[PDB]
C-alpha cells in the first residue's frame, strides 16, 4: 500500500547513517594520515589507501540514496493521482447524471 513510503523511509533513513559513518571514517584515516605523513610513511599511506576506498564506498551510497529518494517521490506522486483521479471521475460521474437527467426531461415531453 502507500506504507511503502513507511519502508522507503527508514530505509532511506538507514541509508544516510551508512552515510554518515564513511564520512566519519574518512576524516578519521585522514587525520591519521596527517599525525604520519612526515614521521611514518607507511602508516600514512595505508590510511590514504583506506581513505580512497571509504570515499568509493560513499558515492555508490549517494546514488544508491537518490535512487531511494526519487522512488519515495513517484509513490507519492502515484499516491495523490490516486485520489485525484477517483474524485475526479466521481465528478465526471454525477455531471453525466445532470446531462443524463436533462435528456430524460426531453423525451418526457414526447409523451404527449
Amino acid at each position: 500500500t502507500g506504507e511503502a513510503i513507511q519502508k522507503l523511509r527508514e530505509t532511506e533513513n538507514m541509508l544516510i547513517k551508512k552515510q554518515e559513518f564513511l564520512e566519519a571514517k574518512i576524516e578519521d584515516e585522514l587525520n591519521i594520515a596527517r599525525k604520519n605523513a612526515s614521521k611514518n610513511k607507511r602508516v600514512a599511506l595505508q590510511a590514504l589507501k583506506k581513505k580512497k576506498r571509504l570515499e568509493k564506498q560513499l558515492q555508490q551510497i549517494d546514488g544508491t540514496l537518490s535512487t531511494i529518494e526519487m522512488q519515495r517521490e513517484a509513490l507519492e506522486s502515484a499516491n495523490t493521482n490516486t485520489a485525484v483521479l477517483t474524485t475526479m471521475k466521481n465528478a465526471a460521474d454525477a455531471l453525466k447524471r445532470a446531462h443524463q437527467n436533462m435528456d430524460v426531461d426531453k423525451v418526457h415531453d414526447m409523451m404527449d
